């Protein structure tokens, strides 16, 4: 009656404790009914790895808790996806990356920051890289125990921003006495750390006028950031007298630009811009210039704001003649779409635009075809079925 | 007998401490004598300010030393100039930028890099962006008191970037048991002090493999540097197995690019471009593709080079009768090249153009002619005489 189409794909990316394990889970519906097979993203069939990769009977892929001794590449760091066929042919999932971590060492740092009198501080929690992606701030606690918080309120003394640094305003001799720690936690494993290093104000009180300069002297920095996400686009300049900051956004591909409005949703705290709830229209390139008396600075941040990929096929189905033209349109949402690619039951076909064509349809052209759509981050899939007239 | 010519201008930059003082000299040539004032940007006289701006018997401008109450902007952050004159007319200098910059105290700081093992590691000796103008890197010392210094020589274990940051071949496990430390120097006090922080390396031994990743997720960066000095392109990335980096230079305005050839002068150490006795030619945008087995990953760096500003004037001096034409070719170098303008006896011609043409002399016409190159840091200038037959 029909071919496969998938109901649940497990997700792109499966990142797990190997104290957790984890369990992933593919459905699909079709008549008859498909069948459900675990592969590699070389189209390999996957079996069990005794101790540490399970196919059960309902047909979850299931990776126990493991030993670290235990961790095998193979298994652990691995794209995985689902294949469901039937008798008219076969689909296959989106990517499943599957990625088991261990502990590791790691230490936070805070470097010592020189904040001029009334100037916005910004201490950051240096998380080594490579822990990076599981381990993000979770608080910071001053020296007396008092705990700052990621908030909705931006019109406080102290801001945790969205990206985890402590943002200070208009800071004074008695914030070079307070001292600062950042606690971190795991994602995977919920376990926190307060780091072991006090971070450190030092306020100075120039005497000289000192026109704006950056914390770094590079003109130009890329961002990416993803939607409904709260942004942070940093703009870490000091000056004395203490500057003023102006937020602007470059009509894409000009020297032309506009100021940024400031509303509910998109907010200035100190020099720092914060994009809310961003969608993918924020993306662009903008310009942070900061004055005062004595001078101006201007720096550049190439934002891209990513969505989540998601394709369909037009048609989802059709029936062709012999001799006549099968055209299957790939629709896709989201961005960044760095590629897309097709598919004709489970096996590649060497095209690479969103209009697959099949000029003279015979027996063989019959069976299931798919799109692909990829960036770094993440992929989709759609199906479509090819029928004979 | 002849107009005035300068024999000696002060640099376009004067910054010293309140603790040194400064003194700026003016010399010229000419017949009779020019007699040489300081005067103001504004073209306005300079006077005596009784412990702050003196001229000290020979007439050249005098800051002497000074305590932090006495700061004064009017005198301490200025741009002056020399004006001299006699009987056939006057020149004006090149612009002073004159700051008196107070003493601060400040401190440097290395943060712990974590590194994957057979990888370049790169030690920063951060210095706080309020005294980078004057506070810069003169070597680097382990905890056993090894020393290790700027070189010509880039084939060892460790190197002291040309712009500071000490790099480190092939880390291994042993690396991981030094620390270090960098001693900075204050060019306006000549002090130097041990950096308050010590510098680490911990040494991560990966599970399994990992396709290059960058030291931050941007994307783009910015370089500046001067004309004549060896400017130094980081690509900070790390892999496991060990990546290997290409640079290639973007053709200006072009999608396309070339490999960067490295020769005597252009040098790549692991993956660090070092581009040696820089000219303007080496400006452009670089990009830096690193690469192992598992993947790869490019990031780009636009570089300005610039090149100091002079001026000369063909002819030196010559002499015109009546109603014939006198003509003046500005020959200057520089990048970049803002402004051209002109001048006469001290006073501003409206004139653009680098070839000034008098096409039928008068009295009046005789005197000293000067053009002035100018950019948004840097100005020279040069002089030549009009004398009538
Ligand atoms: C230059 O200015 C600095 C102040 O900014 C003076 O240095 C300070 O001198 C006091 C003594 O009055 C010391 O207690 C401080 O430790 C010094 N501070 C620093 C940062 O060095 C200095 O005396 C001034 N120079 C002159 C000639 O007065
Ligand atoms: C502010 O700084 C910019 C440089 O980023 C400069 O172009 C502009 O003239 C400055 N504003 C004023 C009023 O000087
Ligand atoms: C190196 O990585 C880049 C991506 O940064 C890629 O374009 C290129 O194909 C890779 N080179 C090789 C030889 O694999
Ligand atoms: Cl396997």
């Amino acid at each position: 009656q029909k071919g496969p189409v998938f109901l649940k794909e497990p997700t792109n990316r499966i990142d797990f404790s190997n104290s957790t394990g984890a369990e992933i889970e593919c459905k699909a519906s079709g008549n008859p009914m498909p069948e459900i097979i675990w592969i590699r993203s070389d189209g390999t069939a996957v079996g069990d790895v005794p101790g540490l990769r399970q196919i059960s009977s309902d047909g979850k892929l299931v990776f126990p808790p493991f030993r670290a001794e235990d961790y095998r590449q193979e298994v652990h760091a691995q794209v995985y996806a689902c294949l469901a066929r039937n008798q008219f042919g076969s689909i296959i999932s989106r990517d499943v990356h599957v990625r088991a971590v261990v502990n590791q060492f790691y230490e936070a740092e805070i470097m010592t920051e020189y904040v001029i009198r009334g100037n916005a501080a910004v201490l950051k929690c240096s998380i080594p890289s490579f822990v990076a992606d599981f381990v993000r701030v979770e608080s910071w606690i001053d020296d007396e125990g008092n705990v700052l918080s990621f908030s909705d309120n931006y019109d406080g003394k102290y801001l945790v921003l969205p990206s985890g640094e402590l943002h200070i305003r208009e800071v004074g001799p008695e914030d070079g006495y307070k001292s600062y720690q950042c606690r971190t936690k795991h994602r995977l494993t919920g376990e926190t750390r307060l780091s072991a290093t006090k971070g450190r104000l030092v306020i100075t009180e120039p005497v000289g006028s000192k026109a704006p300069t950056f914390a770094t002297a590079s003109k130009i920095s890329s961002l990416l950031g993803s939607s409904s996400s709260d942004i942070v686009l940093l703009c870490q300049a000091q000056a004395f007298p203490v500057p003023y900051t102006r937020w602007y956004k470059f009509i894409e591909g000009t020297t032309r630009k506009q100021a940024v409005v400031l509303n509910d949703r998109v907010k200035q705290v100190s020099g720092t811009l914060i994009i809310k709830d961003a969608v993918v229209e924020d993306s662009g390139k903008y310009l942070c210039v900061v004055n005062n008396s004595v001078g101006g600075e201007s720096v550049e941040t190439v934002l891209t704001v990513t969505a989540p990929l998601s394709a369909k096929i037009d048609p989802p189905t059709q029936t062709v003649d012999f001799g006549r033209p099968a055209v299957f349109t790939c629709q896709y949402t989201g961005n960044p779409i760095k590629t897309v690619s097709w598919m004709k039951d489970g096996k590649a076909i060497g095209h690479s635009e969103p209009v697959l064509r099949i000029e003279s349809v015979k027996k063989e052209d019959k069976g299931m075809y798919q799109c692909f759509v990829r960036n770094d981050q993440e992929s989709a899939e759609a199906s479509a079925e090819l029928k004979l007239g």
